[PDB]
């Protein structure tokens, strides 16, 4: 052991968490995708995370471009 140290564990801020999203609907039909795809893309983008209270945003991102810009 000597190299291993990880210093650095934050959360994207919103600017990077909509990033990874935007890319997701980018790549797929707005009326064809589900909030469950969405989380499921997100956090491979998210792995190391606890993405919690800013994943119900991520869905909720898709969710509502479906509904206010299908």
């Amino acid at each position: 052991d000597e190299p291993l140290i990880k210093k650095l564990k934050k959360p994207p801020t919103d600017e990077e968490l909509k990033e990874t999203i935007k890319k997701l609907l980018a790549s797929a039909n707005l009326e064809e995708v589900t909030m469950k795809q969405i989380c499921k893309k997100v956090y491979e983008n998210y792995p190391t995370y606890d993405l919690t209270e800013r994943k119900d945003f991520i869905k909720t991102t898709v969710k509502e471009l479906i509904s206010l810009e299908h």
